[PDB]
């Protein structure tokens, strides 16, 4: 994972989302705009 430490968030948002959908929906979408 961990594409220059940017998508290291976004791999939860790809899978772990089912048990997150807000506490982690706070980085991939805006730290680099997906």
């Amino acid at each position: 994972g961990s594409y220059d430490a940017y998508r290291t968030d976004c791999e939860e948002l790809s899978g772990a989302r089912t048990f997150r959908l807000a506490p982690a929906q706070w980085s991939c979408r805006e730290t680099f705009q997906a």
